[PDB]
């Protein structure tokens, strides 16, 4: 194509990429609250930290969507299911993680054919802390399926801190 | 009646809920905007207040939690996007006078259904917004007084926020 | 072809990105003596930083193709504008970092058609550096395009300091 | 018998002793590979730990062999056995030190047999932390058998870090 | 094809990949072991710690296909050459790394084709290290070929550590 | 639910062992022989929660897959006066 014909291909993909940071981030972050509820400190912490992680990502997408002249979209890509039972948060999780691990390396071959290296470097880097999340989200599911609330039983009553509170304006 | 009371703070705290997660993706957007333009101040400032809007997200989730609701995940309005700078400030002027007059009604079904800690939590965030829309206001102040004489200075300024944050990665 | 086509092919496209970063040293560095001979520091301080990231690319792009048996050449691509206008400098430095990136995009294309994986991660790292320096550029560009001699007037007379006196030998 | 028959006796002893390391080097990395996998970190550190100590064997059972002028083997004692359930990796890895500690006891008695007084400190020294590696095992697989998915709960998820990355070449 | 033949076919060349490193770690430390003999120390540190790299390279490739769901190999790729002259030791072992930049690139592209972006990652780290590994050789190679005795002469009685001792279990 | 009952059988038996042998005392064959039959049925109830509670603790998600949606019947209704 022509060059305006490769940059909109290419934010194309990465605003379907965005929408789905997006959903992560709201799904992520609601499962961190009935975790918190229910006072499993360690999953709760890490659950807000891989929604933290998929905040940035989301940023990356949309000022590499700002550098290429389109807008970053602001709607989340499908919906977000709620009142999981923390078994089903796990199995889910992996489930979503390992999709949205295909959907960006297929993501990623069409910025190698609009022959962006700049952006499929951005889909390589985040393909793989997408992979360091599916990794984390199958050793819980496991834990629990194997050793249930045994495994819980530990967790209960963890400290749930993410760290010290983040840099905001007031 | 207890469960009456819960549900009626639950559905503001919801309201509340969705105002922020608007907020947050509304002036995340404008963000992205300042900052390709290359008004670092501007640019961070506006991310500074965002992150602030995620916290009010969170807080009122946490409390709708203990209420035993479920937190929103939906965001109430539109998302309006391309704004120019004068825009952007005076958009954000108006949102959030109208979000302080909306938590003061909050607040007010709070005292009434006798919910005090969760009239404690908007007093406190109410306050936050104040802090927000003095910013705004004075920002589309100077721009409407000194246009781009003011702009200048902020050219190619820092949009630092500061560390990275926090991540699982 | 056997391991010499395959060597020659990729030091070939190297000694061209290697010409066109000694053709970027030299027309960076002169559009620094002008922005510091016009005493707009900040300006002619960044300039010159560039050109030293120029010089590290083909100093890096020199070393392999020494690792590949070739010569690093040592004329640079085309000719170097001079009496540029600081409007002029930054239109065409933006238009030159574009290029740059759309050429080295297709050098990356031949290594890995050589199955040069060590040189194709060359080129991937420096167009990233490339698309920092595109955006620098633009942003130049267009606060001069807003804001002209308003912008100016604030970076007159600022610091030209880009740091301690480079190690020599004497 | 003579000076160089009995450097070559004790070689030999040596090669089968290196043998047998190199084995075990082997059987508990895989091992370390499944625990690992399975996220019971402790254990999967322990287990590469004790791999990192028949590494050092291995080495030190070849720097003797050269300094008898023998050369040091190259091929492991045995089959690798994969896929084993965790009681079976610390009832057979429990097995191994036995036995390695009654063929080493034996190699000893050559050495002296032979007049080796420096090799059989060698194997001395080692039969020692072999020792220390079998009541290890042994004390895993007890608890194991009495705890069960108790104890592994309390493993699942732990820490796996066995340090700082290696001293290496890169 | 599908998920678990993609799988399949990375986790085959992972282990090809896993088999070569597990053969350049007996390779490389048989040479160390005669270097050291020979007392020329910075020779049998350097080469030492290559090997150590290949170990580190030979774990990631196993973690990878465990991941994967695959079986790590425990059996090296070819025969260790035994007995050799020093500057047959760096020519073959320059072939050797060559060689192996050579397949690794080739196990790039399969898993490029199965669409596996976190394994073909893996694979350009690893060849970057092994391009370091052959300059090395490389050099040593042209030393010895150029200065003979002379440069002999120079690592005759040099230190031969590593630095500190591996942490193990005892 | 287990884990309590099981505990409470075990301190019921070790609690009316103590009664039998007031009754002994007292010279109240009847109410010890009574106490004697009651303690051998609350051996079957701890026998049965530490099984259960054993099966719960350490096979988890298939045992109680084989329980989810079993019949629950005790049998025909109580004799009542209605
Ligand atoms: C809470 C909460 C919500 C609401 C979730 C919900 O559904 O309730 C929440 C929602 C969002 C949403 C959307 C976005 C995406 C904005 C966009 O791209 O349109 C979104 C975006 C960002 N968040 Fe966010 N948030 N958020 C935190 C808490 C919450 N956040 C905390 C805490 C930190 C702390 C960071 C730190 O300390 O390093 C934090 C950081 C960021 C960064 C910072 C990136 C960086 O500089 O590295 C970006 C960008
Ligand atoms: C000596 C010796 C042998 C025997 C070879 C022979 O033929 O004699 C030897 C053999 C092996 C073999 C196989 C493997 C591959 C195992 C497998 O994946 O099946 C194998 C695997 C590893 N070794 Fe190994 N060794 N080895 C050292 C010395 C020796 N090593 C020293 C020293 C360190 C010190 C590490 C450090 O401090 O960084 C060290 C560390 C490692 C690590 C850990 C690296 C890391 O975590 O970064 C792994 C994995
Ligand atoms: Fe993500
Ligand atoms: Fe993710
Ligand atoms: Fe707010
Ligand atoms: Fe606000
Ligand atoms: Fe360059
Ligand atoms: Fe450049
Ligand atoms: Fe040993
Ligand atoms: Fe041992
Ligand atoms: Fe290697
Ligand atoms: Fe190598
Ligand atoms: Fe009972």
């Amino acid at each position: 194509g022509n060059r305006e014909d490769r940059k909109a291909k290419v934010i194309e993909v990465l605003n379907k990429a965005r929408a789905m940071e997006l959903h992560a981030i709201h799904q992520y972050m609601n499962q961190h609250y009935s975790l918190d509820d229910m006072d499993y400190g360690e999953l709760a912490a890490n659950m807000k930290l891989i929604a933290i992680d998929e905040m940035r990502h989301a940023e990356n997408f949309a000022e590499r969507i700002k550098e290429l002249g389109g807008e970053p979209t602001t709607q989340k890509e499908g919906k977000v299911v709620t009142g999981q039972a923390v078994p089903v948060i796990y199995e889910s999780d992996a489930d979503q993680e390992d999709a949205t691990i295909e959907a960006y390396s297929q993501f990623l071959k069409v910025c190698k054919e609009q022959g962006d290296i700049v952006t499929a470097r951005l889909f390589e880097r985040i393909i793989e802390e997408e992979q360091a999340h599916l990794t984390y989200y199958e050793n819980i599911g496991s834990h629990i399926k194997n050793l249930g609330d045994t495994y819980l039983a530990k967790i209960a009553g963890t400290p749930s801190s993410t760290g010290t509170a983040s840099k905001g304006f007031v």
